[PDB]
């Protein structure tokens, strides 16, 4: 199974992916934002399925940040 | 631990955001390149993990594709002509 570092990595770029197609939706055709909107909850299913593989972890090894600290958006696009 | 599914949304997103780095770092004037290619160090060894976990997930006689479609590139599959 897994190594830590490689759930760390993919918790951030599912994350960071899930943000990049929600901030499209605006102004993309309705037609095709509705079709993404239904491949992002397959996004989030897999983000659970994730999170909880990354809990088992923190029970077993030292030296791992916790879990909202993974997928918080960074600062440099929030100000 | 993870279901094929989940393995495969994981797969094709860490491929995304590789694709993302790499067309950074081939721009004009890339920032603080040395660092950015720490990152993608890091990605790397986490798409080798991810693909020997796939493969492992896989039934004797299963339905799944192969692992090389899922990290295929998306522009080398098209192909663009105007009207003469």
């Amino acid at each position: 199974n897994l190594k830590p570092q490689t759930l760390m990595v993919a918790i951030q770029c599912v994350a960071a992916r899930t943000r990049e197609l929600d901030a499209q939706l605006q102004n993309d055709d309705p037609q095709n934002a509705a079709e993404l909107e239904q491949l992002l909850v397959g996004y989030d299913l897999a983000a659970d399925d994730l999170k909880n593989a990354y809990e088992q972890a923190l029970g077993q090894y030292s030296g791992l940040p916790p879990y909202d600290r993974l997928i918080e958006e960074p600062a440099s696009l929030e100000h």
